[PDB]
């Protein structure tokens, strides 16, 4: 790392102007334009709310253009002139006026710099806290509703009224519909944001009410040091959009043939409300749009889902979007990692004991009826009600076996030579692992017996209050007895991150002589 004093200046301010490349190859470098420097310099000379008007024009509606001295790109010749005439224009007059200003007519490289400075730029969005702060800001006024703020920002195209409108409980993240470039009359996310966000912030700032507003300068949203200063709400209430607290995820077959696939598992009740809280975003799971998975993911798979079948969509050990997948990742947490890194949970075929945790007999419907497909042709409401009851029927372990079955100490001296036998704080470690698990819901639901966690070290043998010796399958079943101990014992202390420069071979046994 280069000394802190020679790392150079960075801005979140920099606009790379290269729009001309839309008309061919460039003779010279793209021009680097420090936006915040310019708007601050103008806020001084421009007296009215005309600060941005100096360089941005309005359309026939009044929506400010995000283009420089123009409403639309046109001729490679018209644009080259719009820039030099207005850019050098203003620099020239200001220089006559004795003001510090930008590059003048002959100073080509100075605008066309091949070696501009470093960006400190950073992306921004509305996480749970920031979103709630807008949901709750009385300055953003309720729109088409007695109290709900949503219509101020969210909308669908009513292909009928020919108008964009706030449909209640249809609101979805800007990314669902706004992408990298613009499709048709639909802006890119970049323009979409810059339009709505900055326009509203400026309205509030300008308003008689003098209420707090949002940033307008580039660095105010995009500088990392500026983002750190946003106040954070650590209590963000649930985001209410009409979603189910409980849901039946079903083996829907594609509206193709009925190829006579039916299904091989009982259905799955899904606790939606619990997963909302444990997730940063809806889009994490609803990765295209907020809809439902079986729209695009069916038993046999459909074009609209790139044929990723529903089994794949719910199990990919590889994928954060899938049930088992995400869970496979949650298990990488230090408290879980000690058993689970040793079990290799995402790297072997998932045990059949775990299938029934999700795939359970639904509660509140006749068994025959469920095979008959009863849940498939049934109100959204009957499914909601059935899922809630199914979820509520669910068992849960807390704690493990009773201490009298868990020896307090275990001496391992089968190998004792350079070291004395290691005295294993057996019961203490179990208690602490149970303690580390806490009241974690993933743990408490997927650990189906009180004895389950014993397989976190006593693997490959039948679940038992009396497991076999390690030397059973280890020695002369790959690692030897010593490496088995060393790999499992140090393995977990490492993954659990409880000890580094504090490591002594003395921890688990005394050296002799
Ligand atoms: C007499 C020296 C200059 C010459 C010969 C020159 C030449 C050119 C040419 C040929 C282009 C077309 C795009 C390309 O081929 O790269 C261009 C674009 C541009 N020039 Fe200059 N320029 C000069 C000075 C300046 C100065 C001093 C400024 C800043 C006030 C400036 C700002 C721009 C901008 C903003 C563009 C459009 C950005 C883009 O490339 O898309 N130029 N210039
Ligand atoms: C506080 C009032 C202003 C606001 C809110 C504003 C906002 C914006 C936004 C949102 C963009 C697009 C950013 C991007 O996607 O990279 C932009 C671009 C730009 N702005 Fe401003 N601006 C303001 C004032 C000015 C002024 C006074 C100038 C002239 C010194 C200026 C010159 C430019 C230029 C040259 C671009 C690059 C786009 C192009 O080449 O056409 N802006 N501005
Ligand atoms: C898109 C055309 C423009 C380009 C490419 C451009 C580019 C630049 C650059 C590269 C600098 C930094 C020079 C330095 O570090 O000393 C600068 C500074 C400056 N420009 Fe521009 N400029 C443009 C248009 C304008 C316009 C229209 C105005 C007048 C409203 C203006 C006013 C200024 C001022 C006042 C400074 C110095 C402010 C400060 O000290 O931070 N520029 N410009
Ligand atoms: C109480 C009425 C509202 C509801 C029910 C609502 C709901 C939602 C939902 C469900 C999402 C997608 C969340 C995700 O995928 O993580 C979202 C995103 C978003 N909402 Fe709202 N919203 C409301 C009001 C507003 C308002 C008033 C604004 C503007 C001040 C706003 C701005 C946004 C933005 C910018 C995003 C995208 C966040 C990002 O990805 O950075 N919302 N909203
Ligand atoms: C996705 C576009 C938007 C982004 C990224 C954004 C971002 C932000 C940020 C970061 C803040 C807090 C700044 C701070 O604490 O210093 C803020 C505040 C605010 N924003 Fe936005 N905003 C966006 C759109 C909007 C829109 C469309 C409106 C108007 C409906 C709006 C209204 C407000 C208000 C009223 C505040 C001040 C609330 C308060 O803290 O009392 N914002 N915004
Ligand atoms: C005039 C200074 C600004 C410049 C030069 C600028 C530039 C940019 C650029 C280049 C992107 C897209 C990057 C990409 O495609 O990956 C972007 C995205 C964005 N900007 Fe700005 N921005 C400015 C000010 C602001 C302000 C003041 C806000 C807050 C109202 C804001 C909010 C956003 C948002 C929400 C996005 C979308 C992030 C995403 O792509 O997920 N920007 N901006
Ligand atoms: C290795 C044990 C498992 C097997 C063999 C298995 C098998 C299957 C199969 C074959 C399907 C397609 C539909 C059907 O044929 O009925 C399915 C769907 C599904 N599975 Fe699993 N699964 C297992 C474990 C799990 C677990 C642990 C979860 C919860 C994290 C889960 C959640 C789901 C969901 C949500 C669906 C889609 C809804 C449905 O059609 O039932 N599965 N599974
Ligand atoms: C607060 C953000 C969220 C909102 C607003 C939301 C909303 C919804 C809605 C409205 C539905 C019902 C779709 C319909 O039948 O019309 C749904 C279903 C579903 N959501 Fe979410 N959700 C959010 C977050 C999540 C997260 C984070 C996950 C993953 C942990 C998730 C997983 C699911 C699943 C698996 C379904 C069932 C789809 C099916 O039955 O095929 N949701 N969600
Ligand atoms: C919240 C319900 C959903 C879940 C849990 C889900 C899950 C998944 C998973 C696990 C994959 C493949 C692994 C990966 O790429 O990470 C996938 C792929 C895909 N999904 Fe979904 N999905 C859901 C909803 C949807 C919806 C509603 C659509 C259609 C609008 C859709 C369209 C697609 C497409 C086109 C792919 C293929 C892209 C790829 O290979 O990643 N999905 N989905
Ligand atoms: C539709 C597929 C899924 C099913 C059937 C499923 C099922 C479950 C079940 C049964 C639990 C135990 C707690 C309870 O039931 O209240 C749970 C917990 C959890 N799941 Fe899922 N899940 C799925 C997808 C996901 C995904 C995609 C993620 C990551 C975005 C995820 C993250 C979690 C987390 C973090 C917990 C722990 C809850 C807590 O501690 O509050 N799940 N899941
Ligand atoms: C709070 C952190 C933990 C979480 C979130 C967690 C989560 C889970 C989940 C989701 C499963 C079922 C998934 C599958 O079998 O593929 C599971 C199984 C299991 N967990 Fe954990 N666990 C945690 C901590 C632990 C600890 C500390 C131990 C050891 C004392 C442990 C031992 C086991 C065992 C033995 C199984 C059964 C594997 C088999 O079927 O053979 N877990 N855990
Ligand atoms: C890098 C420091 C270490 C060295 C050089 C070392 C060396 C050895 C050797 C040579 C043996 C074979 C038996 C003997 O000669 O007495 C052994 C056994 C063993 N070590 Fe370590 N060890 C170290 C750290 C650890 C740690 C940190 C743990 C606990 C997390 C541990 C747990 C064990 C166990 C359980 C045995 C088998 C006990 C027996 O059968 O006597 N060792 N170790
Ligand atoms: C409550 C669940 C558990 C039960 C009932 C249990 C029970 C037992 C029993 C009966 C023994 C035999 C003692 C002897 O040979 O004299 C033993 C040994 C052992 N247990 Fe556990 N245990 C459990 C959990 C664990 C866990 C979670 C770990 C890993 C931290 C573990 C690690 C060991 C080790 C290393 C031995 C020594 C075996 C050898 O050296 O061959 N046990 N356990
Ligand atoms: C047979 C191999 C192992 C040996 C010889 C061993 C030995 C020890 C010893 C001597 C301590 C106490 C250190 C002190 O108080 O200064 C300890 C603590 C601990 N061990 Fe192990 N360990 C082994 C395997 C494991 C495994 C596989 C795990 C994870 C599943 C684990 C998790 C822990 C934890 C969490 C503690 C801290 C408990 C507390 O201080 O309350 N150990 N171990
Ligand atoms: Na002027
Ligand atoms: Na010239
Ligand atoms: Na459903
Ligand atoms: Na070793
Ligand atoms: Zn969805
Ligand atoms: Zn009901
Ligand atoms: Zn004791
Ligand atoms: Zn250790």
């Amino acid at each position: 790392k280069p000394l802190p004093g020679s790392t150079g200046e960075q801005r979140a301010d920099l606009v790379e102007i290269g729009v001309m490349a839309k008309f061919g190859n460039l003779e010279l470098p793209k021009v680097t334009f420090p936006h915040d420097r310019h708007s601050e310099a103008v806020a001084k000379v421009a007296a009215p709310g005309k600060e941005c008007a100096t360089c941005h024009k309005n359309d026939d509606k009044g929506k400010m253009s995000l283009k420089f001295m123009r409403l639309e790109d046109t001729t490679a010749a018209d644009l080259k002139n719009i820039y030099h005439a207005n850019c050098i224009g203003c620099h020239t007059e200001q220089a006559k006026a004795g003001k510090k200003t930008g590059p003048q007519d002959g100073e080509c490289r100075s605008c066309h710099n091949p070696k501009p400075m470093a960006s400190s730029w950073k992306q921004i969005g509305l996480d749970k806290s920031l979103h709630f702060r807008h949901v709750a800001a009385k300055a953003i006024a309720p729109v088409n509703d007695p109290q709900k703020n949503c219509g101020a920002c969210h909308h669908v195209y009513d292909e009928a009224a020919k108008k964009l409108s706030w449909v209640k409980n249809k609101e979805d993240s800007c990314r669902a519909c706004h992408g990298d470039a613009r499709v048709e009359k639909k802006p890119s996310l970049r323009e979409a944001a810059h339009t709505q966000c900055i326009t509203c912030h400026r309205s509030v700032a300008a308003a008689p009410a003098k209420a707090d507003s949002g940033p307008v300068s580039c660095a105010g949203c995009h500088d990392p040091a500026m983002q750190a200063k946003f106040k954070v709400v650590r209590d963000v209430p649930r985001l209410e959009r009409g979603q189910p607290d409980a849901a039946m995820v079903l083996p829907v077959v594609g509206p193709g043939a009925k190829k006579g696939m039916k299904g091989a598992m009982k259905p799955v009740a899904f606790n939606h409300k619990v997963h909302e809280a444990a997730s940063n975003t809806c889009r994490a799971c609803h990765h295209v749009k907020i809809d439902n998975c079986t729209t695009c993911h069916t038993l046999e798979g459909v074009k609209d889902g790139n044929f990723v079948q529903i089994e794949k969509a719910m199990h990919q050990p590889d994928s954060m979007k899938s049930c088992v997948g995400c869970h496979n990742q949650k298990v990488q947490a230090p408290a879980c990692a000690g058993c689970h890194g040793f079990m290799k949970t995402g790297a072997k075929p998932q045990p059949e004991a775990a299938c029934g945790v999700c795939h359970a007999d639904p509660v509140g419907m006749d068994a025959k009826t469920v095979a008959d497909g009863g849940l498939l042709k049934a109100t959204k409401e009957q499914r909601a009600d059935v899922a809630a009851a199914t979820l509520a029927a669910r068992r849960t372990t807390k704690g493990t076996l009773p201490a009298d079955d868990i020896p307090e100490f275990v001496t391992i001296g089968v190998l004792s030579d350079k070291y004395e036998p290691s005295k294993l704080p057996h019961r203490k470690i179990v208690n602490t692992l149970m303690a580390a698990i806490g009241d974690d819901k993933l743990a408490g639901t997927f650990h189906t017996d009180k004895a389950t966690v014993c397989a976190g070290c006593h693997h490959n043998s039948p679940a038992s209050k009396t497991p076999p010796k390690c030397a059973s399958c280890h020695g002369q079943d790959r690692p030897g007895l010593k490496a088995a101990y060393h790999q499992q014992c140090m393995g977990c202390h490492n993954r659990m991150k409880l000890e580094p420069a504090d490591t002594a071979c003395a921890e688990c046994h005394k050296e002799r002589a």
